[PDB]
């Protein structure tokens, strides 16, 4: 069990590594819903880290909710124009599902 | 690992287990966004019942999928009143989360 393993060494800080998975995600998220780009690399990228990382899905959900807000602000999106990012939902289903079958296969 | 253990013991012909977790999902539909239903306790039910029968994230997918259909056919939602059953993207994260979990603390 390479998540046991993991866990033991994961960090106690792990402010660094969710600055990587925040970036990660951001990538995801301006790559999801376009063809010609490989949000598949950048999905796998975020999920492999997630794992070694060891966070909680609610981080994963964090990181999500963090990036819409950033969206948001950096666009200026105000009242109803934020519903542009409602489709992203299906990108959070994406990536924990794709981290549920990486502890599901391991 | 229980885990390893469901799966050595999960049958060739899942048929009534989906059957089961199918009933499951649709009383967690009828009940979400709603107060006083214990949709917690049927949200855990599904997630035991799932990793019990060793099911892909792929077919709670599709359990949603197929739900999301018959309420459609049920409820004879045409066109755009399809959109009132949209905020369910929010029950499957939550069960997709809660199985997620379930495979990583144990």
């Amino acid at each position: 069990s390479t998540a046991f393993f993991f866990r033991r060494m994961s960090p106690a800080d792990k402010r660094k590594l969710l600055d990587e998975l925040r970036s990660i995600y951001r990538t995801i998220v301006l790559e999801y819903f376009n063809t010609d780009a490989k949000v598949n690399e950048r999905i796998d990228e975020f999920v492999s880290k997630a794992f070694f990382a060891d966070i909680s899905v609610s981080q994963v959900l964090e990181i999500h909710v963090e990036l819409m807000d950033t969206f948001s602000k950096q666009l200026k999106l105000e009242g109803r124009s934020e519903d542009i990012l409602l489709d992203y939902r299906l990108t959070l289903i994406d990536v924990i599902a794709h981290l549920c079958e990486m502890y599901r296969r391991s």
